[PDB]
């Protein structure tokens, strides 16, 4: 019964998920002056040309755009990563106001939203096995700021009315996630965790420096979603972000000078 309310929000999660107070929790604040350039990192390889989206689901905490992850069709490689990571889903975190919503922060700055493209390491066979490993997942995080619209987001925004409430899904084929990426792949990377329960410490985070712009109208549509199920009291799906956690014994590395 975790969520983002007063009585069940991030500050409560540790009671059911003690790993919430662990050594490599996410998100974190990215202190840009203390991140260090690492010349031995590579460029990221983001290979989404064969991506096969299937469905969009309101799971009660966010909406997930799900992919076919039964072959190496949309993969992330390179950067800090060893081996091949398959795209399974993406989702967002966002605020009630444009001044908050991101999970990671940059010099304490909060963005209006944050996109998470979730990938699992093929050496572990399935997502469920991958999340039990320290190098199981790679999550590409992309900040959203409010300004110009993102044309490649509009197909997502337009289906949201059909998945208003928890448990609703809709077919969502032929969506191209390349239309959600910024121009630059410059990034920061560090070892962390899922940002939702069970908070497993299985993620190599790759957070892009360049935000994407979305319009106020696009984010407004996110904010019409509901945390509740149909026929339950309406609670808008807003402020579905975990705040920054202690960095502890971690260094954030930069791919760029
Ligand atoms: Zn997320």
């Amino acid at each position: 019964h975790w969520g983002y309310g007063k009585h069940n929000g991030p500050e409560h999660w540790h009671k059911d998920f003690p790993i919430a107070k662990g050594e490599r929790q996410s998100p974190v604040d990215i202190d840009t002056h203390t991140a260090k350039y690492d010349p031995s990192l590579k460029p990221l390889s983001v290979s989404y040309d064969q991506a096969t989206s299937l469905r969009i689901l309101n799971n009660g905490h966010a909406f997930n755009v799900e992919f076919d992850d039964s072959q190496d069709k949309a993969v992330l490689k390179g950067g800090p990563l060893d081996g091949t990571y398959r795209l399974i889903q993406f989702h967002f975190h966002w605020g009630s106001l444009d001044g908050q919503g991101s999970e990671h922060t940059v010099d304490k700055k909060k963005y209006a939203a944050e996109l998470h493209l979730v990938h699992w390491n093929t050496k572990y066979g399935d997502f469920g096995k991958a999340v039990q490993q320290p190098d199981g997942l790679a999550v590409l995080g992309i900040f959203l700021k409010v300004g110009s619209a993102k044309p490649g987001l509009q197909k997502v925004v337009d289906v949201l009315d059909s998945i208003k409430t928890k448990g609703k899904s809709a077919d969502f084929t032929n969506f191209d996630p390349r239309g959600l990426l910024p121009e630059s792949l410059d990034y920061w990377t560090y070892p962390g965790s899922l940002t939702t329960p069970p908070l497993l410490e299985c993620v190599t985070w790759i957070v892009l420096k360049e935000p994407i712009s979305v319009s106020s109208e696009q984010v407004l549509k996110f904010r019409k979603l509901n945390f509740n199920g149909e026929g339950e009291p309406e609670e808008l799906m807003v402020d579905n972000w975990r705040p920054a956690q202690p960095l502890k014994n971690r260094q954030i590395k930069a791919s760029f000078k």
